[PDB]
């Protein structure tokens, strides 16, 4: 159940995305980091423990859901003087206790298939 549209949202983590350009490329919101920090824990624990990785995955680099349509969902791309690796490294820790500090489908906060 782990696909945009089911257990996982349609472009999901949208306040994620924005936590870590922040902080690696320093572009987001005009909110105080806390603030932007939160919004992005709230949307990751609305997703089923199971399926936080996978979202974490979307986020990072994309997914494309089959359909007569099916646009790319997601995925950090480049920003001026920002490359996709730089927010990718980042992005990948947002279970961590160090940031969200959310149980995945392994009951530890972690997802060591994540990055790479």
């Amino acid at each position: 159940s782990c696909v945009p549209g089911w257990a996982i949202p349609h472009n999901p983590l949208p306040s994620c995305r924005w936590y870590v350009t922040s902080r690696t490329c320093g572009i987001g919101p005009r909110l105080p980091w806390p603030e932007l920090k939160r919004r992005c824990c709230r949307e990751l624990a609305d997703i089923p423990a199971y399926c936080r990785c996978t979202a974490l995955s979307i986020l990072m680099d994309g997914a494309i859901p089959p359909g007569p349509d099916a646009q790319l969902e997601g995925r950090l791309e480049d920003l001026p003087g920002c490359p996709r690796e730089v927010q990718r490294g980042f992005a990948a820790t947002l279970v961590t206790e160090a940031e969200c500090n959310l149980a995945t489908i392994s009951g530890v906060a972690e997802c060591p298939w994540i990055l790479g």
